């Protein structure tokens, strides 16, 4: 079973103990360590932060450690542009430089695959998607003839079926894809004027406003579109999503007046990191959707939908009876890596359950 971890590039600016850079991973954690994220300029690959080069070198020096571990290069993600990522696959000249860009910037690098990360597609793109991999897969194949082993291409799919339907033609890109990444943590959107889990595993008994919110109904959905099981990676959430309670009324269906506030490390609203979440924790009120098999803490004003190592083994534990081929981790440098923040003295908490989980009979 594979155990797909992405890590982010602007980690390091997080103050004091969120600094994390990726000489602080554990080399025998994961199986696929995937660095988030690559921009596009001149139609190729290129860099985003002024010093990648050097990271990306800390990162493929891991691999001296564990000569078994994998890495791959993201591309996009969200503070791109769909319409940027939209222009390049469109057009035949501007997809065959960026294709072509690939394998030596990778190559020089110490990556070893792409993982395409086009925080999504429109209708108008889902042709062009299937056509950029295709070709992008080709590339890849006409590079091994050169002796290195083969590129790994791997693709980032969100798990919300209109979004499926609107830009991915999944039969036909599981083929050319060595595994997709289903992003099932955001199935509880901004419009929402109430609390609510983002990454579900099922639905909830109390009021289906949408059969479709959760991880289960994704998955069947893509076995179903035709992804197979040895191709999909499950999306693991390592943060939490905060809210602002707009009264007292704290279960299912509540109020709400906007996002929680900004944790101390991570300074975004709406969102936090397990090691902050730990330490929200303190003198908060724990449920659990019984339902949904997932965990919301309460506090103040301050409300969270999160995933801890029950959780998260729970779902582990799912994707292997659905015999899937692993799980994909919603970030390294969010999960406990210090290993200081969640009680017990162990880095990489939620991360460490799963492949505990992945490794059971
Ligand atoms: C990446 O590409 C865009 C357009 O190619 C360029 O204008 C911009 O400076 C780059 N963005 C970052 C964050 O490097
Ligand atoms: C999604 C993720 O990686 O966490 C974040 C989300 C929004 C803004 C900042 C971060 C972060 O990495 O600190």
């Amino acid at each position: 079973y594979k155990l797909i971890c992405y890590y982010t590039s602007w980690s390091q600016y997080r103050e004091g103990d969120g600094s994390c850079f990726p000489d602080a991973i554990d080399p025998f954690l994961c199986t696929h360590v995937i660095y988030s994220f690559a921009n596009i300029s001149n139609n190729e690959i290129d860099t985003w932060e002024w010093n990648d080069v050097t990271l990306y070198d800390t990162l493929n020096t891991l691999k001296n450690r564990n000569p078994n571990l994998k890495t791959l290069l993201s591309v996009g993600g969200w503070n791109y542009g769909s319409q940027r990522f939209s222009k390049i696959a469109s057009k035949t000249q501007s997809r065959r430089t960026f294709i072509k860009s690939v394998p030596p910037f990778l190559r020089t690098h110490g990556f070893d695959g792409l993982d395409l990360a086009w925080l999504w597609p429109g209708w108008r793109d889902k042709r062009h998607l299937t056509t950029l991999v295709k070709e992008m897969k080709a590339e890849f194949v006409r590079e091994a003839q050169a002796g290195t082993e083969q590129l790994l291409l791997s693709a980032a799919v969100t798990a919300g079926k209109i979004a499926i339907d609107r830009g991915y033609d999944i039969a036909q890109i599981s083929r050319h894809l060595d595994f997709i990444s289903l992003l099932t943590y955001d199935f509880h959107g901004a419009w929402r004027q109430t609390v609510g889990h983002h990454s579900p595993l099922f639905r909830g008994n109390e009021d289906a406003s949408s059969r479709f919110s959760n991880a289960d109904y994704a998955v069947s959905y893509m076995l179903r579109l035709g992804a197979p099981a040895n191709k999909l990676v499950m999306g693991i959430p390592t943060f939490g999503r905060s809210y602002t309670l707009a009264s007292s009324k704290t279960d299912v269906g509540a109020p709400i007046s906007g996002p929680g506030i900004p944790g101390r490390f991570t300074k975004w609203k709406g969102i936090l990191a397990y090691y902050e979440i730990c330490d929200f924790l303190h003198g908060a009120t724990t449920h659990r959707f019984r339902d949904q098999q997932v965990p919301y803490a309460t506090k103040g004003n301050q409300w969270v939908a999160y995933d801890d190592q029950e959780s998260v083994k729970n779902k582990a534990r799912y994707l292997k009876n659905r015999q899937l081929a692993g799980a994909m981790v919603w970030a390294l440098d969010l999960d406990d890596f210090r290993g200081t923040f969640c009680g017990q003295n162990l880095t990489f908490p939620l991360t460490s359950a799963i492949k505990d989980v992945l490794a059971r009979v």
